[PDB]
Parts: C-alpha cells; sequence; structure tokens
C-alpha cells in the first residue's frame, strides 16, 4: 500500500498504478475522467465539466479512444498500425491521463499538457509512443495528456445554430485544461507552469489555443512540432462547414424525406444515428481527390476563432510567451502513399514527369491551371526535368512546404516580430528501427518516439546512440518547459541553441551529431508559397 | 605598289594598303564601295549595287561612319569612347573592308564576315577592336567587315509604304554579303565557306539572316555572340514602328507643319531634313525609360521577316548547319548606368531594395505589376533581401538574363533539336586593361578584343597570358569556320569540347584556365523566362 496512489480532486478520489522504468518508478493515473459523456442527446454539443462522484475511481488503465477512423490501407504494418487505436471506440472517451515522479515532488513543478495529433480524424492518448513514464521520470516533471473527440463527433459544424455550434473538440482540450488548473496541485504540478505541446493536428490545436482568449490563460508556453494553425488543412470557412455536414446528413438518410430544413431537425436526424455509420461516410465529404486534406477540421466561426488563423497571428501580440517550433526533413513523404499517382510502400515510387504533373494536382488542390503551372516551375530541375528521382522529392517536398514548412516559417516569424521568443529546430534523424522505405527519409510524426524517451524501454531494439540521442531531446523539451529556454542554463559548455529572428532566422539541426545552426527555414521557396502564390490566386 | 595590292573586282580595280603585324605582314582593302550612297531621294530606301567605276579606286584607310548617335555620357572615358566613331560622319557610308594575308593564298581560304553590333543605332566596322589584321595573319583566313545603316536611316519603318519600308539596314548587309559571294575569290577567298559572326545587335542580325531565306544561300555557317534575333529588344511589330516613325517626324516638324495625310508626304518631309537634326531626336520616341531598348530596330514586315523570331525558329529545319553560341559572364552590367537609379560608373553601386524594385520596372519594360512580383520573387536572396551587394548583382542578372542569356539559350536549344549542330561557350576572362569598375564583372561587347587579337598589339598593355589566351581563341573561332568544330581538328592531346543539345545542355568556359565543360545555360533562371513569363502575360 503506497498513499502515492491514492488522489483526491475536486471530484472525488481516484487510485493510481506504478510503472517501471528502467531508473525508476513512476506514479500514473491513467484514465480520469473530466466530462461527462457526449453521448445520445449531448453528442455534437460542447462538453460538460463530469459531476463529482462517490467512492474511489480505478485510474489503473487507459479508458476507450474517441470514435474514430481505422486507417486500413496497410493492415499488419508497423508504420500505420501504431497510429491506430489500442482500445476499444465509444462515444463515452473523455478522459485524461497524468504521470508523476514518484516520489511525488514536494515542491511545485512544471506541466507538460501534450495533444495528440491525427488529422482531425484519429489519434489516441494511449498509444505506446505517447507514454509519459521515461520523460516524467528522467526529468522529473509532470504530463497529462487528453482525448479529445475527432471527426465529426468533435468537428461537425452547423454554423450560426446551437445543436452543432462546432469547435467542440477543441472545447474538449479546453476544458481538459481547466481541469489541470484546478487539480494538477494534487499530483505536485505547478499551476503556473503549463507548457502545451502537441504534434500535427496537435500542434494546430496549440497554435488556435494561442489564439482564444478564454484558452490563452491556461498556458505559458507553447511548442509545435509539425503543424500551424494558420496550414491550408487547418481549418474551414462558416460555408464549406455547411456543406460538409449537409452532405455526411444526406449520405446517411438525413433528412427522412424532405430536406426541409432545420438545422435542428438535421442535426436531430444524426443524433440517432450510430456512430460507426457516421465513420463510414466520413471520407465521401472532401470535395476533391487531395492528400492532406480532411474532411472535418476546426471552422473559423467568430466565438473560438474571432478571424481566420492567419489575420489573428498578424493582428496579435505575443509580449511574454515563449514558443518552441520545428519540423522533420521529409514532412511530405507519408502522404504521398495515401492518393498520389505512382506513389506505393512497397516500391521505389519512381515517378514519370506525367505523374508528377497530376500529383502536384492531389497535393496542392483548389488551384488554377497557372498556380499550378508555377509551382511546377519552381519545383521542377530543368537540368534533369524527367529524373523519376528528383520528380519524387520534388513533390514530396511540394507536400511538405504547402502544408506544413512554411506555414510554421510564417508562424515563427511573425511571433518573434511580435514579441514571443522563439526557438526552431529541424528533426533530421531517421530511427533505425523505422518500418517505412528509406525514400520517405524522416516522415511526418516520427520524432515523437525520441521526445517521450520511447527508445529507453528495453522491450524496443534502438541502439545505444539514440537511447543518448533521446536523453539529451528530452532534456531540450523539459528545459524549455522549466526555463522557456531549451538551452541548459547552467551550462555553457554546450553549443548554443539562438533563438529564432524575423531577420536571422537562425535554427538548429536535432541529429546523432551535436547541435548545428542553419539559416533560413526552406527561405527561397516559402517565399513563393507565403508571398507570391496568394497573389497568382488573387488574379482568378 | 607592290604586286598584290592591286585587285580587279566586277566593279572595277582597287589599290589596297600593306599591314604590319608583330609576326609578318598583311594585305588590306579598306573602304570599298559595294553600294550607291544613299543620300537625297535615296535616304530610307534599300540599297543599290554600286555602278561600276573607271580608274582605281584608293582603298587604303576607312571610309566614314554611318550616321549615328555619339555616346556623351562619360566624356573622355575609354569604355565608352571606344565604340564612337573614330572617322567622319555621313550618310555616304555603305563601304566593305577585306584583309587577306600575305602572300595571297594559293587555294581557295574560309571566309569570316563581321557584323558589328550597337543596339541597331551605332557601330562602325572601322574600330579598332574590329582590326582584323591579327585575325587573318595568325590564322591564314579572308576577313570582311562592312558598314551598315543604323538608327533611323537603317530602321525608319512606315510599314506598307514604299517610300520607307524598313530593314534596309539589314538589305545593307545582305547586299555586302552578294558582293563577297561575287568578288571574294579575287582576295584569296572561297564563295563555298563563308562564316558570318557578330555581336549584340551584330548576333541579332546575324540570327536574322538564318531566318531570311534570300539571305540564307550566302553563308554556311554561324556565329552569335551575347546576341539573338528573338531577344525582346531586337524587333518591333509594325504598329508600334509606325508610331515611332510619325512621332519623330512630329518632333523634327513633319508632316509640313500641319496636313498629317498619306506617308508619301510624311517621308518626303523626313528626306528634307538634316541628318544630324533626325538624330538629336533618336531617344525621345521610346515609349518609357527603358534600359536595353532601342528606337528604330528591325520589323516584321512580312518581307524580310515573314514572322517573329520566335516563330520562324520553331518551325525550321536546321539540318546541315552548325552554329556558334555564347555569351559573357555579366550581360546586364553594361546596361545598367545608363537608365537604372542608385547606378554609377563611380561608386560602388550599392542599391538599396526600394531602387532594386525600381531598377526592374527599368530592365522589364511594360509587364503587369503581377510579372514584376514574379521577377522580384526569383532574384531576391530571401535570406538577404536587402542586402545593397546582392541587390546589385541580381538586378545585373534580371537585365542579363531577359536579354541576352536567355533569349539565346532558347535559340540554342532549338537549334540544336530541330538539326543545326550548335557548340556554346560563356566568357569568363575581365581583361586586365578593362577600365570599367571591378562590380560590373566582365561586361557586355569586351570579350570582341580577344575574338579579334588585339592583344597581340605591342602597343597595348596586356599581360603575356592574354596573348595566348587570345591566339587560344582565334583558333576556336578559325577552325569553326574552316572545319565547323571548334577543336582542333585531329587533337585528342587538348580537352574536348563537346556539342551543346537539348537534353545535356554542354558548354564550355573560355577563360585563363583549360577548358571546362558545363551543364546549364542559366537553366534555373531562363525556364522563368522562357517558359513561366509567357503565361503570366497571357492572363492578363
Ligand atoms: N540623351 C539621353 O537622354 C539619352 C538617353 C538614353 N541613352 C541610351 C544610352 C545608349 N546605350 C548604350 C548601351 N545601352 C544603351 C541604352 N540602353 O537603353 C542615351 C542618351
Ligand atoms: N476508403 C478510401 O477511399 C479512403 C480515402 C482516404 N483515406 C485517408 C487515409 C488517411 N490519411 C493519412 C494521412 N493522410 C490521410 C488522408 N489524406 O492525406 C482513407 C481511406
Ligand atoms: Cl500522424
Ligand atoms: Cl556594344
Amino acid at each position: 500500500e503506497d498513499a502515492e496512489l491514492l488522489v483526491t480532486v475536486r471530484g472525488g478520489r481516484l487510485r493510481g498504478i506504478r510503472l517501471k522504468t528502467p531508473g525508476g518508478p513512476v506514479s500514473a493515473f491513467l484514465g480520469i475522467p473530466f466530462a461527462e459523456p457526449p453521448m445520445g442527446p449531448r453528442r455534437f454539443l460542447p462538453p460538460e465539466p463530469k459531476q463529482p462522484w462517490s467512492g474511489v475511481v480505478d485510474a489503473t488503465t487507459f479508458q476507450s479512444v474517441c470514435y474514430q477512423y481505422v486507417d486500413t490501407l496497410y493492415p499488419g504494418f508497423e508504420g500505420t498500425e501504431m497510429w491506430n487505436p489500442n482500445r476499444e471506440l465509444s462515444e463515452d472517451c473523455l478522459y485524461l491521463n497524468v504521470w508523476t515522479p514518484y516520489p511525488r515532488p514536494t515542491s511545485p513543478t512544471p506541466v507538460l499538457v501534450w495533444i495528440y495529433g491525427g488529422g482531425f480524424y484519429s489519434g489516441a492518448s494511449s498509444l505506446d509512443v505517447y507514454d509519459g513514464r521515461f520523460l516524467v521520470q528522467a526529468e522529473r516533471t509532470v504530463l497529462v495528456s487528453m482525448n479529445y473527440r475527432v471527426g465529426a463527433f468533435g468537428f461537425l459544424a452547423l454554423p450560426g445554430s446551437r445543436e452543432a455550434p462546432g469547435n467542440v473538440g477543441l472545447l474538449d482540450q479546453r476544458l481538459a485544461l481547466q481541469w489541470v488548473q484546478e487539480n494538477v496541485a494534487a499530483f505536485g504540478g505547478d499551476p503556473t507552469s503549463v507548457t502545451l505541446f502537441g504534434e500535427s493536428a496537435g500542434a494546430a490545436s496549440v497554435g488556435m489555443h494561442l489564439l482564444s482568449p478564454p484558452s490563452r490563460g491556461l498556458f505559458h508556453r507553447a511548442v509545435l512540432q509539425s503543424g500551424a494553425p494558420n496550414g491550408p488543412w487547418a481549418t474551414v470557412g462558416m460555408g464549406e462547414a455547411r456543406r460538409r455536414a449537409t452532405q455526411l446528413a444526406h449520405l446517411v438518410g438525413c433528412p427522412p424525406g424532405g430536406t426541409g430544413g432545420n438545422d435542428t431537425e438535421l442535426v436531430a436526424c444524426l443524433r440517432t444515428r450510430p456512430a460507426q455509420v457516421l465513420v463510414n461516410h466520413e471520407w465521401h465529404v472532401l470535395p476533391q481527390e487531395s492528400v492532406f486534406r480532411f474532411s472535418f477540421v476546426p471552422v473559423v466561426d467568430g466565438d473560438f476563432l474571432s478571424d481566420t488563423p492567419e489575420a489573428l497571428i498578424n493582428a496579435g501580440d505575443f509580449h511574454g510567451l515563449q514558443v518552441l517550433v520545428g519540423v522533420v526533413k521529409d514532412e511530405g513523404s507519408y502522404f504521398l502513399v495515401y492518393g498520389a499517382p505512382g506513389f506505393s510502400k512497397d516500391n521505389e515510387s519512381l515517378i514519370s514527369r506525367a505523374e508528377f504533373l497530376a500529383g502536384v494536382r492531389v497535393g496542392v488542390p483548389q488551384v488554377s491551371d497557372l498556380a499550378a503551372e508555377a509551382v511546377v516551375l519552381h519545383y521542377t530541375d530543368w537540368l534533369h526535368p524527367e529524373d523519376p528521382a528528383r520528380l519524387r522529392e520534388a513533390l514530396s517536398d511540394v507536400v511538405g512546404d504547402h502544408n506544413v514548412v512554411c506555414p510554421v516559417a510564417q508562424l515563427a516569424g511573425r511571433l518573434a516580430a511580435q514579441g514571443a521568443r522563439v526557438y526552431a529546430y529541424v528533426f533530421e534523424h531517421r530511427a533505425s528501427t523505422l518500418s517505412w522505405p528509406l525514400w520517405m527519409g524522416v516522415p511526418h510524426g516520427y520524432e515523437i518516439e525520441f521526445i517521450f524517451g520511447i527508445p529507453l524501454d528495453p522491450s524496443r531494439n534502438y541502439t545505444a546512440e539514440e537511447k543518448i540521442f533521446a536523453q539529451r531531446l528530452m532534456r531540450y523539451w523539459a528545459n524549455f518547459a522549466r526555463t522557456g529556454d531549451p538551452n541548459e542554463p547552467r551550462d555553457p559548455k554546450a553549443p548554443q541553441w539562438p533563438p529564432y529572428t524575423a531577420g536571422a532566422q537562425q535554427y538548429v539541426s536535432l541529429d546523432l551529431r551535436p547541435l548545428e545552426v542553419r539559416r533560413g527555414l526552406r527561405a527561397q521557396a516559402c517565399a513563393f508559397w507565403n508571398r507570391f502564390l496568394p497573389k497568382l490566386l488573387s488574379a482568378t
């Protein structure tokens, strides 16, 4: 019996579990409810806080995954199954988890809140690659992670209506942040040192919380990994949201008979349908064939988001905030096997000039033919315009720059130029255990396992250099959480990680090699995406 | 009166003069009349062949220079005075010069025919840098240079009218080519191996003879140096030519102020004006402030040019033709000190970005504001968007690529892919005697003195390494004229100069170092000018 594993919070008591790490034990509290189950009449509505409970809630295992699509493109393949749900699917899924060092810290400890990615259509906090036991044990911080609603259940929006207002998945995250405010002190946490961090759609969410006033007062630092709220895939307008919501209703038989019709009676019909029925038609509402586009994402409503994320980044003040931001080397490769012609996981994907011209249409959807011509102009190597290997890397960079790198570099510059101290990285190491083919390089999402210290797990087959690389990255992230500065405070013998400024544009390469300061985050390419291509679309 | 200084040609007899070179003598015949003086009622009309004469025409000195504007921007400055007339100005100027070795060759010798440059408004065959005594002595060739009418005298055009049909300066060059066919044998030359070569507007002229059927039967090889007929400055439309011709007439009081009627009374008025009065208003007819644009240039009339040079090149058969093309390292620098803001010959020309954006509108005249945005995007270094030394170098590349390098590269690819054997170079040696500032690099026009062996003149302070470099280039040019292949005819010992193909795009660097093969004649930059920019402007 340990008094460490019995905690009282505002709602009741919890029984935790003690986990082993190669270098010490850690207390965990997996499956804590922070909201009433959004089932039946609550589907599509904002979350209500959990009513207090009598007795002791068992918090020894992860709760259910939120209802989501399950990838089946490559069954039995490690590269895809590692992101698929490892628990049962249920709309009863609003639960968070807390990791804490053993023994519990006696002084207030910085808290790290993780928001998982998954294109706003998938993801769970229970994935093996988000295990916070290694980061908590080694750097003696407090880690909190949550489940938020994804897909139609979290982002179906009929704007104006109040039966399905939209962005309820973002409200699921905000409620979990208020929970950390009201309750993290019971676990040894400091409600005055909260660092949000996420990846992909999690990094976009972290960014959208920077831009929503009610959420701004709930955290103090931010880490955005391979994502940004200004990405072309992260938001939609009220009109397109209404269209996608309406066609999803039609595909599942709503409304029955004539279309009418009240938004009230359309949502009423959607609430009667089984959850799996809505999931099976989620991809049929995309307007065109495209990679890196998702059906139900945050909407610009006027409530949670006052304006477009690009507008609020420009007309904002970010003094006193510190932000860590970065991308991986090959951001766009992972998405090319999901629709781009000529691409396969199981061959070299040496595409022809014709397939490259068609892939540009899938990688940059809804563009004038002239805008398509300009992309082909900037990314072709006109000395070898038909080298398939070079065409392969080009389309990967087209998707990577358009969706991740350049929206990130856009946001990074505007933050430093408006108060915030910003540090930037580029993750360049390819894990030895990576199951994707060699030509994909360092794909989207494969820095997470090093940040969470997964290579320290003895059951894994990582190399000794990567274990050292893991603790080094865990040091950086934890230092940023405590001090707002990833540099080791009491250490002038280590390479300095200089801030990212709008003029010098300095970043570092995270690798098995020591730090290496570079300049320009795809500077020449992103000037096309951020400066010229907007004007080329204002032609017509 | 040596036995070889007296020659009988179809029109009569000539007395030549014997010139000295540091390694032997050379016979010269300077000032041979090949056309009737285009004066009085003959102004603006095509040339008439020279009537036969009695007695002996003295051909011991250069004749008069055609009436042309004289550069007064930098008085007394060697860099500009070397292109200014060195004989009296007169409309009586249709004369050619023939250099031939001593003793006269016993077998038919290949003929090089030189067409000078000067933007179709200036130039003369009597300039010191066009002295063919060093070329014909070292490589035993027959060199022929003529004068052609420049400016309004050679290129004023009222299309449709027979009083000023236009392109008469090109007809002057052709009539001189017909003269070479009927008379070069009397000097030891072979009228079945005539190699045209010119620079700047002379290279554009050489190119336009390739596209005019009546002229293509008068030569067999071509060398285009820093020029091409498809350059944006080398032609104008019939509508623009009429507008410039009538505005020049207005500025000199034509028509007889004021009864604007038929083109007959307009040209009749222009014929009564002194030659100097027309020249004094040449630059006032340009539509706008521009660099590398000239008032009276050849016109697409449907006669000499049945279609635009771009059209005739794409739809042409060039089998059995050898073509040598090339450019200098810094093509655009020379033209910046004439119209570009912030530029001066006597300072470092470290322009600001505000001046860089204004020079783009002067270097690329008459493009939409969106088209200017694209140029700025491509030539800006977005890591140093305000570095003055980089903006200076970038504006030099804009003017150079837009007007010379890319119009050349387009022509070179179409010639090779359509039958012609093409060799290409890039001249990269800055002469030690060059008087222009250091930041101009190797400017437009400063390879000519090495091709003509001018460093071999002992009175000039060239270095020993430059004399050898001159003989190297004189060999390449003579080997091309003799064989059609610049490589030493049976020499595997020397490095090899490979041809230029549309796929490989191989060229050589002419420098004090031995030959170095390279791929890509500004391949990425020219893809913007040749491929994308036309589509950007055809979408107004
Ligand atoms: N009298 C004037 O205002 C005047 C204007 C332009 N110019 C053009 C200079 C001649 N030039 C030489 C090389 N390139 C050029 C013209 N570029 O536009 C000369 C004189
Ligand atoms: N059944 C189908 O036709 C289908 C279409 C799209 N998907 C989306 C695959 C998930 N995905 C992962 C990374 N990126 C994407 C989607 N677009 O890029 C799945 C199934
Ligand atoms: Cl992912
Ligand atoms: Cl010149």
